[PDB]
């Protein structure tokens, strides 16, 4: 069966469980506390990866690395990454557009002076935010009436620059919406209010924001 | 004839610009000269991208933004991504992997501390540098006989951490040929030595490391 090994933490991998539940598919998951940083020092060159890393997926013959292959794995094969070229393209696009902004959240999160950055960062988040409001614009989904593995990647973003600044989607109803929307799918619903959820923290615990062991 | 538009430097598109000359595939260029960040955002809106940005890409109303999604493309064009979902996957991996290494310098490339932070980063780049020596040991190319996307993904991070510290191959002459293996494939060779081949800077002129208009 499917293994999914992380830190006890939303992250990098949230999407990845998010798509998960929605394809009601079974696995395992592996997750390391905040002070079992050791556990995994000594299994990380035990386990047959061929980059060694967090997070890691391994469900046979295939032991992968890297939150994007993994995440773009688990949807591969359920043909959920496009029928064409172009397609596909498309949907790396909103892949790319979508990390823009989760990333963008990260490269300021562990800094100190995290308080200061936050302005210039949600002084371009809006214009951002724009894109996808025009791209769900007549759309249920960012693809379409079919939702797709970037929708819970936008999903984890929005979630995530809530906790930084709550009114950043007041203009945005479409966005709210969609939020809503996403969190309505059945699948979903059970996950958020199941034991296996991860509610807190963000970003790793040594993180200025989104870091510690309670929300704020 | 396709156009890939970008700033006149390696930065974020040199894989892709290799990728297309290796496939000898036709192309014209929107370079942006370094005064020339106007010119841009006089057409940013004007092109009917749907995430506005650079790099793009675009031919048949194929309007592409986001480094990756654009490469994957071309590479998808071609058959070239992998034959299943544990190859595509690999391929994935590897493409992480690389820019875990190529994005790893431009973090801290910007920053007036470069000089300082380099040092840790040169440390842990031998441990990267490593996992990519031992993939490619009874293999020409990663994943493989057949050459892929991020095999010139890893060859423009080789080419700009050497600039960063000239010995850091010395330790891994299984690169250093991988390497020159790669400069020997006629069509990209012939494209190094052509008027095309933008030689510096790495990253945007204002960057502390591979800035300026010539190198040091």
């Amino acid at each position: 069966s499917p293994i999914l090994g992380y830190w006890k933490i939303k992250g990098l991998v949230q999407p990845t469980r998010l798509l998960l539940e929605y394809l009601e598919e079974k696995y395992e998951e592996h997750l390391y506390e905040r002070d079992e940083g050791d556990k995994w020092r000594n299994k990380k060159f035990e386990l047959g990866l061929e980059f060694p890393n967090l997070p890691y997926y391994i469900d046979g013959d295939v032991k992968l690395t890297q939150s994007m292959a993994i995440i773009r794995y688990i949807a591969d094969k359920h043909n959920m990454l496009g029928g064409c070229p172009k397609e596909r393209a498309e949907i790396s696009m909103l892949e790319g557009a979508v990390l823009d902004i989760r990333y963008g959240v990260s490269r300021i999160a562990y800094s100190k002076d995290f308080e200061t950055l936050k302005v210039d960062f949600l002084s371009k988040l809006p214009e951002m935010l724009k894109m996808f409001e025009d791209r769900l614009c007549h759309k249920t989904y960012l693809n379409g009436d079919h939702v797709t593995h970037p929708d819970f990647m936008l999903y984890d973003a929005l979630d995530v620059v809530l906790y930084m600044d709550p009114m950043c989607l007041d203009a945005f109803p479409k966005l709210v919406c969609f939020k809503k929307r996403i969190e309505a799918i059945p699948q979903i619903d059970k996950y958020l209010k199941s034991s296996k959820y991860i509610a807190w923290p963000l970003q790793g615990w040594q993180a200025t924001f989104g870091g510690g062991d309670h929300p704020p």
